[PDB]
């Protein structure tokens, strides 16, 4: 096993704060924000060797990334940004940096009690999204 084990599994979104504001700062347009903000995604995390997969599933849209820690990859985000992403495991927190158009956003995923807490930061604005096991 590995430490990245306490992330593996199926997680459901139980709360969100400031997500609309985070998406505004990212540059997401009105209609996409409205539809994206309604979603109640499940997050499915799995590991196979050095490859980590994170899926986000909702009735409206399903997305998936697979990656190796520290190794940059291409990502098309759920709002259709084409970004270059790097994910590292720093002090037990998955830290995901997305770069596009000279901009940057960082998404941190951490275990806290029985939750998986997702903190999304774009130029002063933080959104906190809390998941629990499905
Ligand atoms: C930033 C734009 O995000 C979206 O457009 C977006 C989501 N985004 C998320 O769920 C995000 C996170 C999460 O809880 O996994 C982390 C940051 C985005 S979930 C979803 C959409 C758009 C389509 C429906 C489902």
């Amino acid at each position: 096993s590995h430490m990245c084990d306490a992330f593996v599994g199926t997680w459901k979104l139980v709360s969100s704060e400031n997500f609309d504001d985070y998406m505004k700062e990212v540059g997401v347009g009105f209609a996409t924000r409205k539809v994206a903000g309604m979603a109640k995604p499940n997050m499915i995390i799995s590991v196979n060797g050095d490859v980590i997969t994170i899926k986000s599933e909702s009735t409206f849209k399903n997305t998936e990334i697979s990656f190796i820690l520290g190794q940059e990859f291409d990502e098309v985000t759920a709002d259709d940004r084409k970004v270059k992403s790097t994910i590292t495991l720093d002090g037990g927190v998955l830290v995901h940096v997305q770069k596009w158009d000279g901009k940057s956003t960082t998404i941190k995923r951490k275990r806290e009690d029985d939750k998986l807490v997702v903190e999304c930061v774009m130029k002063g604005v933080t959104s906190t999204r809390v998941y629990e096991r499905a």
